[PDB]
């Protein structure tokens, strides 16, 4: 049987994308730029702050100094930290709390493998910290997803090899990272998005201990 489950945070445990979106929209509004909506935000998800801010400035063809660029980036981050003060156990995705309980009661290790710089904070606000054996620190990993580094770090931090683990992700880059780590991916979302070569479930309510066991046995 697998010995650990390695979780991403956004799109598996909870929705942090909402709060990044709100932070960018608030920034864009503060400086009088229109067009930062949920569709435009698809060009901001999972890219650097620099890239994101470039794209936003381009909406109005706005030029900035290096000093102004740095201030705007800081402002977005401050906005984000303010907006996540709201997070509560009400923000946990369906099935996830029961899955953590079941994993823990079956002595399976639980690790977070997220690029979030606020992962410990978020897990504390959602009252999930107690279930986590480790949180991989993205500050201490050399390469982001789709590189396998953060999944290797998460597995190692609970004393297992990635080949002893299942990874749960909703993103192409995350699924690729799990595959290249040696862990078994189980995706959540659409095969159209994540590929035909992995087990995919339509939403997190399908992530049950019994399902993960059956997938492992294949
Ligand atoms: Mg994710």
């Amino acid at each position: 049987m697998f010995k650990a489950v390695l979780f991403d945070l956004d799109g598996v445990i909870t929705d942090t994308a909402e709060y990044h979106f709100r932070a960018w929209k608030a920034l864009a509004e503060e400086i009088g730029i229109n067009g930062v909506d949920r569709q435009f935000n698809e060009q901001l998800k999972g890219v650097s702050k620099e890239d994101s801010l470039q794209k936003i400035l381009d909406l109005a063809d706005k030029k900035v100094s290096a000093e102004e660029f740095k201030e705007l980036a800081k402002r977005k981050n401050d906005n984000y930290v303010k907006m996540i003060q709201d997070v509560s156990p009400a923000d946990v995705y369906p099935g996830i709390l029961q899955l953590l309980k079941d994993l823990r009661s079956n002595k399976i290790k639980i690790a977070l493998a997220s690029a979030s710089k606020n992962g410990p904070f978020l897990l504390e606000r959602m009252n999930l910290t107690g279930y986590f054996d480790a949180i991989a620190d993205p500050a201490e990993v050399a390469a982001s997803k789709p590189a396998p580094d953060i999944f290797i770090a998460a597995a190692h931090a609970v004393g297992v090899a990635p080949s002893e683990s299942i990874g749960l992700e909703d993103s192409q880059a995350g699924i690729q990272a799990i595959k290249d780590s040696g862990a078994l991916p189980i995706g959540v979302g659409r095969p159209e998005d994540l590929g035909d070569d992995i087990v995919i479930v339509p939403d997190t309510s399908h992530y049950t201990l019994e399902f993960l066991k059956e997938v492992w046995l294949q």
